[PDB]
């Protein structure tokens, strides 16, 4: 049975106006800015951008990859597909 989301989990994350996007739940470094309540820090592969999202916009990657893991015209998306498949827990800083 599913647990709550935790740092390191792999997802497709949905933002308004963008396709479901390969991403991970990030940790928060000591001294770093914390997300709002009920929000997680999402790192988006390919773009390497961070936004704060709740579970309604988070699709676990294993279940969802057949549907959402296909190339997209959008900037950074196909780099992002490589990262989530090949080195999803690397430093991209
Ligand atoms: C992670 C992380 C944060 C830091 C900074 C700089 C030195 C002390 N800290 S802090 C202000 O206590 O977060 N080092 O590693």
């Amino acid at each position: 049975m599913p647990h709550a989301f935790k740092p390191g989990d792999l997802v497709f994350a949905k933002m308004k106006g963008y396709p479901h996007w390969p991403a991970r739940i990030d940790d928060i470094a000591d001294g770093a800015v914390k997300p709002p309540p009920n929000k997680y820090p999402i790192f988006f592969f390919g773009t390497h951008e961070t936004a704060f999202l709740g579970p309604k916009d988070l699709f676990p990657y294993d279940k969802s990859k057949d549907k959402y893991g296909k190339p997209n015209k959008r900037k950074g998306f196909n780099e992002g597909l490589w990262e989530i498949q090949n080195n999803p827990h690397a430093s991209y800083s």
